[PDB]
């Protein structure tokens, strides 16, 4: 095609919603820049560029939106990848020193590898007065019918579109409001043993600090996150042996990391954690579960691995999930409403636990 623009098969290559991940960490950048206006009949001025990484193509437009007499700009990024830890931090620092700039980017594809500095970098971007959303129907079909060479060619989804988009929304959503949804903690934190469709596993994760003689909480490392599987992917808890390094514990301190997860760890998780555990004798790991993954016979020898090392297993109750409902999903005030049979297959587990833990 011409100069400046994208063909069918880039756009199909950068733009898309499905597990195919990215061998090759490009990512293709659609924006449009519009004065500020109350007419529907402006120009609007579209560009679009690729990560050159050499001479950065896709920040061209940073002079387009320079302080000019008395104009306003709504710049729309249709962006491909999300943004860099970098790339959003700078973002957010430009928008806070240029206030007649609005922005709202369309993301296609999450960063499904997680950083605690990545996060904290949308956030930060969300707060600076940016609005973040992911790519739908609409957007794909709008950014097909101006940025792409389409010869004639009407535009074509993917069987798997909607589905995708749904649940990277609810993963946006989980990132930028810094809480889970609250039916998603009422599904997958459930109670009965034998349960059905929680294919996922969530895991929330709290530090505490050994000072004076009490645990002092360290509010700002308070989190959660959720499992990938899926492009393949790892365990809930083998994600999260992972986010402890980036965390920067002091050594001649002693710290108790609290875990309170809807499935309990499966048996390479938890020789892993063992490891882990065995290796850093500056951390107490506590593991709250709500169920007991069987894991098919496999589990009980994990655990007890687990428990050989140095944990304090034990079954969630209803000051936990109160709690982790208090502090971890979008109650947005509301109370937490138990479900039927709570303590009855609490204490249900709990002495199948025990069991569990005397070599039975
Ligand atoms: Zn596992």
């Amino acid at each position: 095609g011409p100069l400046g623009s994208m063909d069918p098969d880039t756009f199909s290559d950068n733009f898309n919603n499905r597990p195919i991940a990215s061998r090759r960490n490009t990512v293709y950048l659609c924006y449009e820049v519009k004065t500020k206006g109350p007419s529907r009949d402006a120009k609007i001025f579209r560009g679009q560029a690729a990560s050159e990484d050499k001479y950065h193509p896709e920040m061209r437009f940073l002079s387009l939106v320079s302080k000019w007499r008395d104009q306003e700009y709504e710049v729309t990024w249709y962006i491909s990848w999300s943004p860099c830890t970098k790339c959003a931090r700078d973002m957010a620092t430009f928008l806070q020193e240029n206030t007649h700039v609005t922005l709202t980017i369309f993301v296609a594809r999450l960063y499904a590898a997680a950083d605690p500095d990545y996060q904290e970098a949308l956030r930060s971007l969300a707060q600076a007065g940016a609005t973040i959303k992911i790519m739908n129907y609409d957007e794909f079909q709008h950014c097909w019918s101006k940025f792409v060479y389409s010869q004639g060619a009407p535009f074509q989804p993917w069987d798997g579109l909607d589905e995708h988009s749904q649940a990277l929304s609810g993963r946006l959503g989980e990132i930028l409001r810094h809480s889970m949804d609250a039916a998603t903690f009422t599904f997958n934190f459930n109670n009965e043993p034998w349960v059905r469709g929680r294919h996922e596993t969530y895991l929330c994760y709290e530090v505490e600090r050994m000072h004076n003689d009490t645990w002092v909480k360290l509010a700002q490392r308070r989190g959660f996150l959720a499992n990938q599987a899926k492009l393949e992917g790892r365990h809930a808890a083998l994600c999260f042996l992972d986010v402890i390094p980036f965390w920067k514990l002091d050594l001649d301190q002693d710290y108790r990391v609290t875990c309170f997860t809807s499935w309990s760890p499966c048996f390479s998780c938890a020789q892993e954690m063992a490891k882990f555990i065995s290796k850093n004798k500056h951390v107490s790991l506590c593991i709250k579960t709500a169920r007991i993954y069987d894991d098919k016979g496999r589990a009980a020898e994990g655990l007890r691995t687990l428990a050989e090392a140095g944990a304090k297993i034990s079954i969630m109750t209803y000051s936990e999930f109160k709690h982790c409902w208090d502090t971890f999903v979008d109650h947005q005030g509301a109370p937490f409403q138990p479900w039927d049979g709570l303590d009855e297959h609490s204490q249900d587990l709990s002495g199948r636990l025990r069991a569990i833990l005397q070599n039975q």
